[PDB]
């Protein structure tokens, strides 16, 4: 069912992880989504596994919301294959955030590539 070098968790975990980031954004903001825990993989700066970045302390609201084990929605689901397959819509990101509601103080400092839906993509 899944794309070699992923476990059927890791594709579950990583839709569920979508799911709490973007439910209710365009498509292409879940693919973004899914991109990014994808980028984080490959980046040094983060864990090296799918499992890692997904349970980084704040990284996905998921992960404290006890969603992370649940049957995943299908269309993020598609996403989390999507970006896998190498759609990568970010121009490579590693962070995004919401500027309406963010109260990091630190995040308007992460250079910014693009938004999408209510997200800007950020290096
Ligand atoms: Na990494």
């Amino acid at each position: 069912n899944v794309p070699n070098g992923y476990s059927q968790n890791d594709i579950q975990m990583m839709a569920n992880a979508v799911y709490g980031e973007s439910r209710g954004e365009p498509y292409l903001g879940q693919v973004a989504v899914a991109a990014v825990i994808l980028n984080r993989v490959t980046s040094a700066s983060f864990p090296n596994t799918v499992s890692g970045v997904i349970f980084e302390p704040r990284a996905f609201t998921a992960v404290a919301d006890g969603q992370i084990y649940l049957t995943p929605n299908e269309t993020a689901k598609k996403a989390v294959l999507d970006a896998i397959n190498g759609w990568d819509p970010t121009g490579n990101a590693l962070y995004y955030f919401n500027p309406d509601t963010a109260t990091s103080k630190w995040i308007w400092t992460r250079p910014q590539i693009k938004k999408i839906g209510k997200h800007i993509f950020c290096k």
